């Protein structure tokens, strides 16, 4: 279809992505949008890398970027690619799975999100 936002808000203070798909009204943080952010002004490379120790980042700022993606900025970021509309809803409604999926990577990857993390378990 398209998904074409009127509530946006990066909620400073929590560093909290709100958006509304459709009637449904979600919020999602701002690590989730970080690390799966798809660079676009590649041209050139697209690998599936890992994005770790990137947990304390915040949103520092957000303004549409034309009509038809949003310009995100993030403090722990570069500040480039594009979002689209449509994937930034798409995101909106999966981010839970998308972010459990992405926990066993950095879980299995010996990294973490966190900057220094102690991972002192054994259980394999």
């Amino acid at each position: 279809g398209m998904r074409i936002p009127s509530a946006i808000q990066l909620h400073k203070a929590s560093k909290t992505l709100t958006l509304r798909y459709g009637e449904d009204s979600y919020d999602l943080p701002a690590e989730f949008l970080r690390v799966h952010s798809p660079s676009a002004e590649v041209q050139g490379h697209g690998n599936p890398v890992l994005q770790y120790g990137k947990l304390n980042v915040g949103l520092v700022g957000v303004e549409p970027a034309g009509q038809y993606a949003l310009k995100l900025s993030f403090d722990d970021g570069h500040d480039s690619g594009l979002f689209t509309w449509d994937y930034l809803y798409e995101l909106a409604t999966r981010k839970d799975q998308l972010w459990a999926d992405y926990l066993a990577e950095l879980a299995s990857a010996g990294k973490s999100r966190d900057p220094d993390e102690s991972v002192v378990k054994l259980m394999l």
